[PDB]
């Protein structure tokens, strides 16, 4: 699996591959892992389960919503639930959450990583591999967060085989 | 095992074999693998233990009824209880629920997986042979979707071990 | 990686996908994994090192020119070497081998061995999807070995993490 | 795999079934697991590696040249190189032996074992199950040795998933 | 432990050994693991631990006394009830239960289990061996089913370690 | 540890000796295993830890008290709730408890062991030593159960590790 | 494994059970693990496989050879050399020697060991229970030693599931 | 991570590196793990999730409030609620907390420790290593804590891999 | 470790970090890992221990002197011997090598590998952080061989634990 | 095992227990760990097999001819042996020699090592305990070397499952 | 074990502790971990086994004999042998050597490593404690070569518990 962001010229892209692995099989290629929230306002990545992407992603919904949709608090909040609710450490993830603010990524562990100052994010087998591509591309072009997140997910997609190359990005604005 | 499930022509059909092995012998081999659920609108199939697989039959029957019998919404309630309970996390197996508009593979894992566009889904230790049968079928002849499943669930018997030629196919007209 | 031959009408076809593994991922995605060997008499897909590759390919031309192209009996001796000599006994690859009269796989442990009736044989770790989707297909269909190779590599690739969809196909016309 | 002999009536008949597993799908299906060694005087079965079978065959025929044919002394001396050559510990295998005077299991732990009264020996994963078959049949039956051999064979593969229906029997008449 | 029943010209036999083991060694030699329950009706044998014998088989009596002597309705409930209750899930017991009418195998994984056409069980760790000595008698000799279970317990009991030679067999004329 | 009971001539003894182990050491050497239960009518001998024996023994005469004073009765009680509570599932240790009537083992997995026709007994690594001597003894002399429990201890002393020569030996009447 | 020796008023004897295990199975139930060497002058008995016993008995005969019949000096110099030969080191196993004036186990790991005050020596998975019984017998009964060893070996057959009781006795002169 | 706090001539110092791991690579090389509490007069830093330290510094200021500035009082109660509570004992992070008139370690399993008469403290995979360079620099030269503390997280981040050279320091002057 | 080799514009370059670690420590960070070789016409780098480098470099220098400086020839005949020889055997390690023609990869499990179209290699720990780097800087800007090296290099020190920044880079010409 | 020795005013004694174990049983209670070489100028005691110890205490001797009574250098010598022959190197015993003039232990692995100024030295699996007790008997009680020997086996004999009270005791007045 | 070296101002200095650690006990207290070899022109000390190390030093004086005192030409060569031979792999250890030109730590698993520009090298479990503290003292203190040897040493020898503070230390003049 891999997610990556990047954050350019007040645009910010979260976009993800398709595949779904079992031990070392292909049992989906076409998942969609980067879904909107809040109304549309916030990006998430999830590298984990269906299932346990529909229980943290609905629960972080509901801190966005009664923290007045504060990110970082809203993202806080969730970590320490997941880290001590004996019910959610049973579920196995990472997460990236962007809105038009910042991007952070959420883990089980009791962690919110934010970025670099050069504002990219990364996770997923085949995370660190977009996250090279990605620095390189910021560091060295003037190609929009989009077309890095595109080239990136590309990169890490030929060199991880658990990751595929059939992407889902999504752009806020 | 192995269950396989193909979609053609307003046909939905779920079938497995009857084999069932203990250590690496033949226990019995006219196990049934595949049922109907929820007054016969539901077909469901499951790759482990028959005691485990009827506990989480029943289980998803209750889930059909509490969600207006919506295969996604209850699948993925099901997944969410078999990820966190207890006694639930200790039963290991993978299923596949088809009704008359999805199919789809739950497994205690977290993760609910849909198929792809050629609407076949496979589990157990024969799955993917009778996946790649079934989806040069689909793609290459114009059987339908009865004869696609006889026809994998043999070719997975032919390579897998633990894989019958004793088969219970079962179809929602 | 999947190497997989298809013999029908008289034409007989080995075809293997690019990829090239170390651990978990790609060091490179075009490998040529078919070869023509014997003045292009002999098509020869490996699931191996390329040194290991070129190693037995040597020796097994050797053994063509003294057995007058006899492949069954150059094959034999091939294993024979193969298992007797402890420089080559270290040698893991696996082979398949085919001219105009029969198609064979040799390994290093296993010998040499002949396909069932419907002349189809397959090896790498993606084989067996590769065997499947063939035998559905010669079964099934009145589709050319040369079509039958390329739809059963792409099954594979499709499956399995380990092979890619970069094909290499020979055909002995 | 399944290899059992019966002595009776002056015959001595060793047979095998066809099948080689890979991990846990059936690599190869008429695998010649019996073969004719010592000028055709000796039957030979093995349990394991096709490629380490024929070593230790070879070795053994040259034990019999050794020792002017007797079949114990040959086996002891085999069983005692196995047991020490570092390349020979590296073969993994048990192996039943027979000529017109006895018939013995030649193992790499030290071992060469002699039948019950019933003259019966089997070994492999279903060995003891067409040892049983075989005791009930010896001791409650007029069967040939060939005919007991043929169905200890079949009662075998009806249990044990790595046994075949597809046999190799040889006779020492 | 090694328990083993069949049903030949009206006659049903289940018959089993005596050894009880710890680890690798006998802590009693003289168990009686088939008892006639249903005032004398139903024959019942066991491998498992006499306590957990004892709980399920009070629980199976009352279940045909509210099923009026119906063995396959009352072992269907007896597999619900193991597998749903916390209690009862704990029981590791294989059963085997025949009446005049049927044979059926009950465990608290593998819920309830019929025998194929010749109407063979068998459980326990020897069970297996001497299912295939029984094979072997019903389909190549005239023998009652009494002498079967009693051949088929002693091939049985001199190849596994765990079973003996003391046997306790209970037959409806 | 050992604890072996002997019952001859109308007289019945358990013995243990006293040595408790952690790892490879001894944290003392005059433990008392074996107590007097029910008002001093039953005779009782653990393998185990203090606390875990205070919890089970408590329960035992809790059974003996609402069954009657049964000892059989009350063990495969005491079983059946150490085989399924919980708590006492925890409890790892191996018992013996004798009447005037009879004698027997009670185990966590379900099993409640009578002796054979020699009414001799024993637990405890050291336990089968002991049941060897005192078969001997019981066999082949005229000595008084006191006696062989006492020379049998002491041959399981000097044979076993963990169990020592200071004994705690109780007799009924 | 149960090889037991007793030496009682002016007589040796050495016997042991027939039973050959491989995993939890009989390959042979009637073994003759005691043999006699150096001109019927010494008693062998051996816990191993028949062609390590080979080897190191042919080996211990030719230490008697060359060192005057001293069955001590011969045990320690057999012994080095079993602990230090590459080849020899691969033999797992564990002896008995006897002869007029002493008996001796013979160990690979460097240890030779002489019997207590009682002069009973035994080795294998079941040696101890026939020591334990032997012990009894010696130290309570005026049985001779070779009735002792008859009744040792028939206890721990009883006990260890590894030990049968088809045995073979030597005794000298 | 290193995280290491000196206190000299009135100086009291924490500083730590930037470096957040997962697994073996690096997810922000930034991180600030040192931050100012209680105003400005409580030092504090930690080796853990982030989000583990807000709720752990949350945590501490109340109880700092409520024993009116008291740092051993109040890391004495922390260190309590820390152990107590089951949501508490899932954080895994460690603490270094300083103030004008003392420095302690806090963990949630070995509660509050003081430091040696050097007063110098450290945690962190790499602790030891800048405990080590600081102990040599306080013993060794009039450095100030302010410099000892930056010469001996460079000395750790320089050794150890899951710390690096990019810190925080923090003094109360 | 990180090597990594690109050939752009008529040059070809090879770099390395300079980190050599012992489990989770750093024992030098200033290491040469890249080499000229044969009259500084080819240029070499390798990912394991210097001992092993050496060797495998000498042997590489014999090989070019054999085989007319031919690189890929060399290259293979190099892996040949490393697969097979029992002393190089035990050299675990990676190398690439580049002349004026082409570059390859070495290993010791019997390959040999040639680079993509886009002419980039990288082996070590953080290899294929330098190679999703390189690429994206190939594939995307006018950079020089040597910048992209070195910007790729500076890239993976930054994500791999085990890679840091102190780089040897060599350019031919 | 325990041998400890103690030198004290003028005399030397080193003592061992009797036992010898093999897994957690006792083969042999009366074992004699201290013997005099040397002609009697010279304590040895062993912890390891009895032929081990004839072996390195026959080449002790040797060495102690030809360096005059010098037990260092003899000493010396030995442990280099014992470092550079392969077969002497299969020799795991461990051994403790004293003579008039000083106390030395020998190893295999450790090559010589001397006492501390209380001149204590143990070996064996009970050897700490011993020198425990030792050196509180040396530095507070005025007991002799004999004395505490006796007492210090005594109490490493209560505690070590390894060790008996079966002791051998030599002295050098 | 702690092992330090430092070069300073024309002084080299090699330095060890004196614990010895068997399992987890102070086996010996004094051991002499430096040493001095070719006629006193080097210094080596050693982490591991001292008869192992014994070993290593005389192979490497061999070596130093071979190529005219050359420390890194024989470091290697060491290295490569320890790399190859049976024997020497079994030798587990690392090694520090020096003279009056360089400094080199020597490892089983074909390295060989200089030191970075601090001229310090350190091995052993303690190593690292004492290579901070080296560190500190040579960028921070005018203190010579033996004075930071021995400072460093103790201050390993408060961290680690392997390590003593009884130290041998051997300055090359
Ligand atoms: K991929
Ligand atoms: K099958
Ligand atoms: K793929
Ligand atoms: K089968
Ligand atoms: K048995
Ligand atoms: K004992
Ligand atoms: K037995
Ligand atoms: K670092
Ligand atoms: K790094
Ligand atoms: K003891
Ligand atoms: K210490």
């Amino acid at each position: 699996t891999t997610i990556v962001s990047v954050r350019r010229n007040g645009q910010v892209v979260v976009g993800g591959d398709g595949q779904v692995s079992l031990g070392n099989t292909v049992m989906k290629g076409n998942a969609r892992k980067v879904r909107r929230l809040y109304n549309g306002k916030v990006l998430a990545g999830f590298a984990g389960g269906t299932a346990d992407a529909f229980t943290l992603f609905e629960l972080f919904e509901r801190k966005l919503e009664m923290h007045q949709g504060h990110l970082l608090k809203s993202a806080v909040e969730l970590a320490k639930d997941w880290r001590t609710d004996r019910a959610l450490r049973k579920l196995e993830a990472m997460l990236i959450v962007a809105d038009e603010k910042e991007s952070l990524i959420i883990t089980g562990i009791g962690d919110v990583v934010q970025p670099e100052e050069d504002q990219i994010l990364a996770i997923g087998s085949g995370g660190n591999y977009a996250l090279s591509a990605a620095r390189a591309l910021v560091e060295n072009t003037e190609l929009s967060a989009h077309e890095i997140v595109e080239k990136s997910l590309r990169i890490a997609g030929d060199i991880c085989v658990f990751t595929n190359t059939n992407f889902t990005i999504e752009e806020l604005p």
